[PDB]
């Protein structure tokens, strides 16, 4: 037996090997259980029997101890400077009838616990493949959970919140339609998974640095309350390739008695390797941009040039042979006016899809050669766009989506990369809708893990930032490679039009998805009906106006849209003046309250200034909110601008109901608010 | 019912929907049955009846046209090749699904070909091919000489027997290889040749496979039909498709003379015209040795170290690694093969074993195992250029890739540039081991992809491909003609692994030949491998006269000369051959030709006149009474013999040969025998 403490020691690690000489772990929190016995281990593909084992038969061959304590500042991030501060154990573990070895190392913090698995170059493991990893964590209780379903290939559905008895009765209803998923399992959920316990603790359940292996998603025995890793399988069933020397992700159990340290964790960053990009403050950089996007999204406008063909075939079809239909957005006149917009109110970049030939065959085909990434359609004058965006101080970001077509990708990906620098492109949107080809991966398999990162090393090699949709969820990657500014990789804004997201989603995300890295949601819809767009669409965006200002303080990204068409913001440009004015880089962030599932109101500092600004969103019940604002610096004014919602406001009946109200605040100023259900309020506090 | 004819009358196809619409030919030949009665179709994945492309169809219409014209080859076995054939397209309607197919016939003097066409229309656009069935009856118990189908290697030794007895001999027929995945008791591969009992050969393949899945046949051995029987991806299906497209043609190859078998040029006939504009500019022939045997005997390694249990390129420092003391690619011992490579008219040496990585190379399912351009501490890349160049050699780029084929495409550029920066300009490859992405196998729609890709990309680098392991070829070669090899059967490297039967080299160009030429890799000399390393007991299966005749037997604008330097000035006599035969035609005049058991080739070298033979045999040898009368009337020729001595015999007796010199005319003749896997080579060069 070997025990763990936390610095602050509130948290213990015991660690042993039974008598079967398998590795366990348990984990207390001011003495509290958190994780009961757990056994660690894996299991190995046949090439011997013996060999298949790696999880039990261990003896403790050697142990080792230390502490670390640094700080480090990210390129970009919710605070200038993150405390990376830890006890450290790690076990040398000998297995006897295999004659070979292995490492598991744990970190304690003041608010969890990380472990992982290490396999020395050796005699005797060299090359091996993983059929399953036996990580599990045993659960103290049938814990409230706010989890989504278990799926190698999407993470866009809704939040369910219920008992963890309760997930195989809910798991049917949870798993909607999406043009790829493949659920594994009666009660499989993902990571990061949040959990609220009856004896007040709140626990988070997620992996760090996932490089070179499997992503990990978590099987519930919902009879003992045990949840246990279950990696995604290859096209053969193989859970992963591995070759000595080499480690596993962290696993990491974020724990706290307050659920606001949940999100002031930096536990998954703090286990990545420190940023391998030299130069990466120079040109990595915060971006708030719109885009020729949500047109397309509601139905309003196309993607694809043409209505005309039942099919294409690049480099055979000739577009300037074919019928505009009437309906594509990314034309240069449009742009334009986009740039124009864009411009006038002070954003840096315009994002535009539907730019390049293949659009007309983008969805669900299984189509190989479905873009190039570098040829414009006809009405979509590349250099002229370029010129006009330069002209007014604007960047264009690149848009490609990959339809899922993953070799196709890559034999083009140089050229494509090429092709944003000669036109000045420094940032794109990937994409990845549809099953992946090569036909038998799963978006998130070790195979597909390596393309993402891929995409990303080389981008860095062209100083270009990445932001990758339907790709695996972030594990803290980003602290590595800060080009990595976005994932979509969760259900976001674009769902409020294909149905609605649930009320509630925006107090779950900075929970469960947030942790590892920002997410591109989106935010900023001011005419939340999608009739009004296209009358085909009777979506309605569950959301009041002022919570939608709100996300820009409450959905931390260094990479932001204002995701509604200009002419809306233009009806209601005073309440757009929050958009226009709200950082997207921090020095300090305060966590003035969270419940998941309820609220959240943060308060953030913006980078290199003495301004704050304040934003809260809230559920199905709304959130009173009585803010103390003793975190504002003595003997300074402010002058604070409240957007905030009307008192008979209403994501449903009535969305567009706002106040906003400019006054002068101190450190002893006090405010009472009401967010409205599935409403909100944001703050600027600028220093006079 | 349609009826349509060679040329020349000696063909008859007759087509017919029967009466559940079902597409039916046949087609006889001298009023010979070659094709019984044999449906024509396709059935579709599951998005019930639109999964139906089989029957169900009716004739809604037909044109025919009749072609003939020559075109001219950047390299081959003549100067000139006629394209002449009456062709039969038929519409077929399908009022179930409201679709048409097309499929399209031309028949040939010596042969059939046919291929389906899936027009782009409302109702035919994605689609996804579950099984193709398109069917060959034959009209007897036939005698074939076959290899196992097989998804991922060609490399077996042939079975020759009956088609009942396939059945019975396919365990046995199929030995061990690190890839390979068999599909039937009765699949065989393609190109497949017969003998009939009523004197026809007849051989099934297919020609331009592109964007398409590789068809191996699987007989019903019931009522000797073979059928298609596509290579499966990693999730079982068989071709995404999308109109408009086409299947690859099949062909049905025929004659009653075994000699037109090798003469028949429809697998080039029908590939697309040259698409490499300036291809005559750049694309040459190429005699070429090679550090290569060493390591296929282990006299060598193409690893550069031996006391590291794995390497990780970019971090594994090879400079603070001990030599294993047998890495054969090293600087010292490459220059020796180029100064012998120069002084002995050789265009080229191939280096294998020169780049990081092949410590870790066979069989770890590894994915980042070569980078293509990073040189092991002990070759020099620059001084070596710089050596071959001023001694008038080029240097022949080695990727191995060890069928980790993300990996060489993402390093492909890379790789290319490097030859270019470098001075190399035609590349062997090979994909050795199970194909990552893992699941996927070596012919299927993706790799052909993969394949085709690289060759494409090669011809914008003005480089030539020769890719052992890919998919065997259908004569694209006539499309990108910088494809100026492939392995993709089991070649000489196999007689250094036990052993080929004595009667492969008879086999091959009734097979593997037909769609493109091979890297044979012949001119062993030394056929006993325990000379080379004395653990390895292999020994090939030739007299030395016999692997000079392969020269001439086994076609390719590229040949090695495989054998050790050491070996070759042991028998330098012999070696003469080598040196002087060419490798490239301008005419080829077949013999003697009976599959399994001989082949006599005579050809003459391109832009001369001057005349070379060969005569490969089985294992009961073959007597020649060659006749000359080919040669020009009123010149005289140095003919300079080559044959097996009396009594050589593969086995017994390899290296035991006689070299006569003398004056030939077109009125000489010459009784030659072959030794039982014996033949012999004559040069005949105009005075
Ligand atoms: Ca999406
Ligand atoms: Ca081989």
């Amino acid at each position: 037996q070997q025990k763990l403490t936390s610095p602050d020691n509130n948290l213990v690690m015991t660690f042993q090997v039974d008598s079967k000489g398998a590795p366990t772990y348990e984990l207390t929190y001011k003495n509290k259980v958190v994780i009961k016995p757990s056994t660690l281990g894996l299991e190995l593909k046949k090439e011997l029997d013996s060999k298949t084992n790696l999880y039990d038969g261990f003896e403790v061959k050697d142990t080792q101890t230390a502490t670390f304590d640094e700080t480090w500042q990210p390129v970009w991030g919710e605070e200038k400077e993150i405390r990376n501060h830890y006890n450290e154990l790690a076990v040398t573990l000998y297995q006897p009838m295999n004659d070979r070895s292995i490492v598991i190392r744990f970190r304690l913090f003041n608010d969890g616990l990380g472990f992982r698995y290490e396999f020395p170059q050796q005699k005797s493991l060299n090359y091996f493949v993983i059929k399953e990893e036996h990580s599990q964590f045993g659960m103290n209780g049938d814990h409230i959970a706010f989890w989504i379903p278990g799926d190698y290939d999407t993470q866009e559905y809704d939040y369910t919140i219920s008992r963890l008895s309760e997930i195989r009765g809910l798991m049917k209803e949870a798993i909607t339609p999406n043009s790829s998923q493949t659920p594994f399992s009666q009660t499989g959920v993902q990571t990061a998974l949040m959990m609220k316990t009856d004896d007040g603790l709140y626990i988070n359940l997620h992996e760090a640095a996932l490089v070179d292996y499997s992503c990990m998603h978590l099987n519930l025995d919902d009879k003992n309350m045990v949840f246990e890793s279950w990696l995604t399988p290859d096209a053969k069933g193989d859970k992963g390739y591995m070759q000595t020397p080499c480690n596993t992700p962290w696993r990491t159990i974020i724990v706290s008695d307050d659920a606001r340290n949940i999100l002031a964790s930096r536990i998954t960053l703090n286990l990545n390797e420190p940023c391998k990009i030299a130069d990466a403050a120079s040109w990595v950089k915060p971006v708030k941009y719109i885009g020729v996007w949500w047109d397309m999204i509601t139905g309003k406008g196309s993607w694809a040039y043409t209505d005309e063909l039942t099919s294409v075939k690049l480099g055979e079809t000739d577009y300037s042979k074919t019928k505009p239909n009437g309906k594509h957005s990314a034309n240069t006149a449009n742009v334009k006016r986009y740039i124009d917009f864009a411009a006038a109110h002070g954003f840096d970049a315009v994002l535009v899809e539907g730019w390049n030939e293949g659009w007309e065959d983008w969805f669900g085909n299984s189509k190989d050669y479905v873009f190039d990434f570098v040829t414009p359609y006809p009405d979509f004058d590349v250099k002229e766009i370029h010129r006009y965006a330069a002209r007014k101080g604007i960047k264009m970001m690149m848009h490609h989506e990959t339809s899922a077509s993953v070799r196709n990708y890559e034999r083009h990906m140089d050229k494509a990369y090429q092709f944003m620098a000669d036109n000045g492109y420094n940032s794109v949107k990937s994409g990845y809708v549809g099953n992946i080809i090569p036909r038998g991966e799963h978006h998130y398999g070790q195979w597909m893990n390596n393309h993402y990162l891929y995409a990303v090393k080389k981008a860095a090699d062209y100083k270009i930032m990445v932001n990758a949709h339907e790709a695996t969820r972030p594990t803290g990657i980003c602290r590595t490679y800060p080009n990595l500014i976005g994932n979509e990789s969760a259900r976001g804004t674009e769902y409020e039009s294909f149905g609605g997201n649930k009320v509630y989603h925006t107090t779950i995300l900075p929970f469960t998805r947030l942790v590892g890295g920002p997410m591109d949601y989106t935010p900023g819809i001011f005419e939340t009906h999608c009739n009004k767009m296209n009358p085909a669409n009777n979506s309605q965006v569950r959301s009041t106006i002022a919570r939608q200002l709100a996300l820009y303080v409450t959905m931390y990204s260094p990479l932001q849209m204002a995701a509604d068409i200009p002419e809306n913001y233009e009806r209601f440009m005073d309440a757009f003046q929050f958009i226009k004015d709200v950082a997207l880089d921090w020095d300090e962030t305060n966590y003035l309250e969270a419940e998941p599932g309820e609220y959240i109101t943060i308060a953030r500092k913006a980078k290199d200034t003495d301004d704050w600004y304040v934003g809260c969103t809230a559920g199905e019940n709304g959130h009173t909110s009585k803010l103390v604002f003793d975190f504002l610096t003595p003997g300074k004014q402010y002058i604070a601008t409240v957007y905030a919602d009307a008192k008979d406001a209403d994501w449903k009946e009535n969305p567009q109901a706002y106040t906003i109200k400019k006054g002068i605040l101190t450190n002893k100023s006090k405010l009472n608010l009401h967010a409205a259900n599935g409403g909100g309020y944001a703050i600027s506090i600028k220093e006079v």
